C-alpha cells in the first residue's frame, strides 16, 4: 500500500517508445536526472506539447495517465512510462549515534526505521540504542533498535515518512 | 528449489531482439538500471504496447512468457528476455559484530548465512561468532558460525529470505 | 512559498525540444554545466537568434515563458524548457563545528538549518549545538539544534537565504 | 583437464560474428555482464529464436555445439562462441587468518589454495599457516602454507571446488 | 558591477550554433578546456576565418561582440556565445592556518575572503584568524575572520583581486 | 630467448584490418579482455570461419601465421595480428616480506626477480633480504637481493617461469 | 615577456577546422596527448602533407604561422591553430620542506615560486622558509617566503625557469 | 642527442592520415596502447599490407621512413607518423631510501637522477642522500643528492640507462 508521491524539487523522467526526441532530448550520454523534467514549485512541470503537467500529490502511474492522454493529441497513441530520476523533494533525518548521521530522501521504496540505520553507516558503539527518539508529525516517541535485532520484534520498527526526524542519543 | 520473484521496487530490464527501440528507448549509453522499467506498488510494470504487467510474486521465466505472448500482437515472433536491473525490493538486515554491517539485497542467485558474512566484510574480533542470532518469519534461532569454518557444518548454515535478519552479537 | 531566483555566474540549461542544435549545439557527451549558457554580470544569457534574455531576479518558469515567446519567431511553436546545470551565484556560509565547513549553494530546493547542519559532514561532538549563530540580512540570531533533534522543535529551525551564515561554535 | 560447468545464476556471454543485432541487442556500451544471459534456476537461458537452452552442467564448446547447430535454423552458417561474463554460480570461501577473507569465484581458470590465498590479500602475522583447515565434499584436511613456501612443496596445495571452505585460524 | 576580464593563458570556448565545425572541431568527447582557445602571451586567440582575436582586458560579451561581427563576413548572421573553460591568467593565493591553503583562480564570479577560505577546507584550530594579513596591490591589511562569523560583521570581508595574497598567521 | 607462450584461460584479442565485424564483433567500446577469445582447456580457442584453432604451446606469431592462413580462404589477402587481451593462464607467486605480497602474471615481457620485488611494493624493513628463496621447477635456491642493489650483482638474479614461488623471509 | 617555446619530447595538438581528418586522425575520444603529434629529438614534428615541421624554440604563434602556409598548398586558406597537450620537454625541480616534493613542468602559464609552492601542496612546518635555495643557470640565491607572505615582498619572489631548482631546507 | 630506440614489448602506434581503418582498426574508444603494435622478442612487429617490420634498435624516425615507403605499394602517398603508446621494453630500478621505490620507464623523454628521485615519491628522512649507488653497465658509482640541492652541482646527476640500477641506501 505504501505509494510514494512526487514533491516539488524531483526530477522526473519520461520515457515515450518510438519518440527518442521525447525520451532524450539531449541525447543519450547524459544521465537522465542531468536531462529530466524538473518540477516546479507551484507543483507542475513542464512537458513539450501538452504544456504544464500537475504533479505534485500524484502517484507515477497517475502521471503516466495524465501524459499519455494529452500526448495522443500529438503522438498516435503514445506509450508513455514515468518514474523519477531525483528523489530531491522529501527526506528525512537520521542523526545522533549512527555512524553517518544526514539526509535519507523518501523514494519509491519503504524506508523502514532499520532501512535507515544501514544507510546511516549503522550504529556507534555509544549508541543509546534502547532508546532512539522518532519525531513524526509533531509527535514524538521512542525507539528500542536493541529488541528490533536481538528478539526479532518488529512491533518497534516504524515506516519513515517525509520530515521525520530520527535521533539516536549518545548513551 | 531457490527462485527469486519480483516485487515492488524492483527495476527490470527487457531485451526484445531486432528491436532497440524497446530493448534501449533512452539509449544504450546509461545502465539498464537507469533505464529498466520500475515495478509500481500494486505490482504491473508498464509495458509499451501491451501495457500494463503484473510481475510481482512471478518468476523472471513467467514474466517472459507473459511479455512474449502479449507482445506477439504487436511484433511477429517476438523474441523477448527478461532480468532484473536492480534488486530494490525484498533484502535481509546483517548487523553486529561484522566489519560492514547493515543491508544485503535479496536477488536471483541463493544469499545464505555464509554468504551474507563473507560479504559483510568479515566477522570481528570481537563476533560472539558460536551464537549468531537468525530471525525469519518472527521466529529466532540460535547459529554457530564457529563449527561452519572449523568442523565442516553446513547444518547450521541457512539461506536467508527477504525480511530476515541475521544479528552477531559480541561477546 | 520558496523560488530560487537566477543569479549571475548561474549556467542555464535550455531544452528546445526537436531541436537538437539548439538544445546540444556542443555534442550530447559533455556535461550540461559545461556546454551551457552563463549569466553574465548585468543579468543576461545570451541565447542564439533572440540575443540577450534577462533572467536575473526572475524564475525558471518566467524565463521559459520569455524565451518560447521570443524563439516563436524563428521556430514554429517552440516547446522549451529551462533549468540550472550550475548554481553559482548564492550560496550560504556553515562553519564551526561541524565537521566539513564552508560553502553551501542556494538552489531551487529549499535549504533549512537542518538540511545544511546534515549537508556539512554533522556536527562535532565539541559543538554548542545549543547555541548556534544565524546570520540573516545584518541580523543575529540564536538557534538551538539540541531541541530539534531531542524535542521535536521546528520553531528553532530556519530557512536559509543567499549570503546568510551559520557559525556552530565550541563549547 | 579442469573444466569449468555453468550454474544456475551464470551470465552467459553469446558473440555471434556478422550478427550484432544478437551479439549486442543492447548496444556496445554496457558490459557484458549487464547485457548477457541469465542462467534460471532450472539450468536453462534463453537465447533469441532457438528457444530455452540447457546450459547447467555443460562446458563452453557444449553450449557453443548446441547454440550453433540450433542457429543454423535461422542465421546461415552461425559462426558462434560463448563465455561466461559473470561466475556467479559457484564459489569457494576463504575465512580466518587472511589479509581479506571472503568469497572467491569457482571461474574457467584453476583455483588453487596457493591461488586463493593471494586474492584474499595474503596471510596475516598470526595464521596458524603450517594449520589451515580445508573442508571439501563433507571432508576436512588439514594444509599447510608454510611448506607450500618455503619447501616449495605443492603436495599440500589444493585445486579449490564448488562450495569449499578454507579456514585459517588464527594461531 | 564585478567583472572578470580574459588573461593570457586563459582557455575560451566559442559556441557557435547551427555550426558544430566551429563550436567542435575535435569533436564532442573532450572537455572544452582541452579543446578550447588558448589566449597567447600578447592577448591574442586565433579564431577560425577571423584570424586573430584580441581578448585581453575584454569581457565576455565584448569578446562576443568582436567575434559575431567579424565571422558575420563567412557566415550568416552567426548566433555566437562565449565563455572560459580555464581560468588560467589570474589568481590570488591563499596560505598559513587555513586547512588546504594554495592558490585559488580568480573567475567570473566573485571570491570575497570568506569565499576563498572554504575552498581552501577552512581554518585549523591555531588560526589566529582574529589577525589575518591581506596584502593587495602593494598595501598590507589586517582582516579578522572572528567578527564575520561572530557579530556577521561584512565590513572586515574583502573581494579579492588577481595577485592578492591572503596570509592567516598560526597564532 | 625469452617468449611467451599462450595458456588455457589467456584471452586474445585478434586484429583483422578492414574487417570491424571481425575485430570488434560487440562493438569498439568494451575492452580487448571483456570482447577477446578465451583459450578453452584443450588448447583451442574459436574463431569465426576457420572454427578451433590450437593455440596452447604456440608463440603469437605462429597463431597470427596460423589464423592469417586459413581465414585466406574466406577473406582475400587477410592482415591479421594477435595479441593478448589477459595474460590469466601462466603465474608466478611472490610472498613473504614484501609490501604487496601475491600473484604475478607471465606474460610476453620477461619477470625477473628485480622486476618482480620491484612490482610487489618493494621489500619490507624486516625481509632476510639476502636470503630469498626460489622454488622452480621443484628446486629451491637461495637468492641475495642485498647485493643486487648494493654490489650491481646480477648473477644472483633469476627470470622467474610459470609456477615459480619466490619466498621473501623475515629475518 | 613571459613566453613558452617547444621542446623535444613535447606533444603538440593541431586543430584544422572544417577538417576532422586532420584534427582527429585517431577519433574523437582518446585524449589530445595520447592523440598528438610527438616533437622528435632533432626538434621537429611530422605533419602530414607538409612533411617535417621545426618546432623546438618556437612559439605556438610562430608554429601556427608556419603550419599554415605550408599547409595552403594541400588545402586552401586552412584555418589552422597549435597548443601543447603534454608539457613533457621543460620542468622545474621543487624539493624540500614542501608537503608534495618533486617535478613541476614549466608551460605557456608562468610559474613563479609563489605559484610553486602553492603547487607542492604548500610548505611544512619544520621549513626553513626566510631561507630558501634557488637554483638558476647554475647561480645560486636565497629566498625568503615568510616576507612575501607576511610583508607583501615581491622582490624575493622569482620566476621558474627550465632547469631551475628550488630547495626548501629543513629548520 | 638523448633518442630513444624501441625495444621488445613495446607497444608502438602508427597514424595514417586519411585511413581511419589503419590508424584505428579496433574503433576509437581503446586506449592506443590496448590496440597497438606489439614488438615481438625477434624485434619485430606486424603492420598490415607490409608485414613485418623490424623496428628494435631502430628510432621513431627510422620506422616512420620504412613503413611510409613500404605502405607506398598499398596506399597513395601516404602520409604516416610513429609513437610508442606503451614503453615496456626498457626500465631504471630506483630502490631504498625514496618513497616510492621500483621500476621506472626508461623512454623518449630524457631520466635523470634526479628526474628518477621525484617519479619515486622523493628521498625519504633516513636516506644516505649524499652516498646513492648508482650501477650502469656492470660499473658502479657513488652519486651525492644532497650537492645538487643544495649546490646546484649537476656534476653528480646523471643519465640513467635501460637497466640502471639506482640504490638509495638507508643511512
Amino acid at each position: 500500500n505504501y505509494q510514494y508521491r512526487v514533491g516539488p524539487g524531483d526530477v522526473l523522467n519520461v520515457t515515450v517508445w518510438d519518440h527518442p526526441e521525447l525520451t532524450t532530448p539531449a541525447g543519450q550520454y547524459r544521465s537522465s536526472s542531468d536531462t529530466g523534467n524538473w518540477v516546479q514549485p507551484d507543483g507542475t512541470m513542464f512537458y513539450p506539447y501538452i504544456g504544464k503537467v500537475h504533479v505534485v500529490g500524484k502517484t507515477l502511474a497517475e502521471i503516466r495517465s495524465d501524459i499519455t492522454g494529452r500526448l495522443a493529441t500529438y503522438i498516435a497513441d503514445p506509450q508513455v512510462d514515468v518514474n523519477i530520476a531525483a528523489f530531491r523533494s522529501q527526506k528525512a533525518y537520521i542523526s545522533g549515534q549512527v555512524n553517518k548521521s544526514g539526509q535519507q530522501a523518501i523514494t519509491n521504496v519503504p524506508l523502514t526505521i532499520l532501512d535507515a540505520i544501514n544507510a546511516a553507516g549503522g550504529l556507534t558503539d555509544t549508541a543509546d540504542w534502547r532508546n532512539v527518539v522518532l519525531t513524526h508529525n509533531g509527535r514524538e516517541e521512542r525507539i528500542s533498535l536493541q529488541a528490533l535485532m536481538q528478539n526479532g520484534d518488529l512491533n518497534q520498527n516504524r515506516l519513515l515518512y517525509p520530515g521525520d526526524i530520527l535521533y539516536v542519543p549518545r548513551n
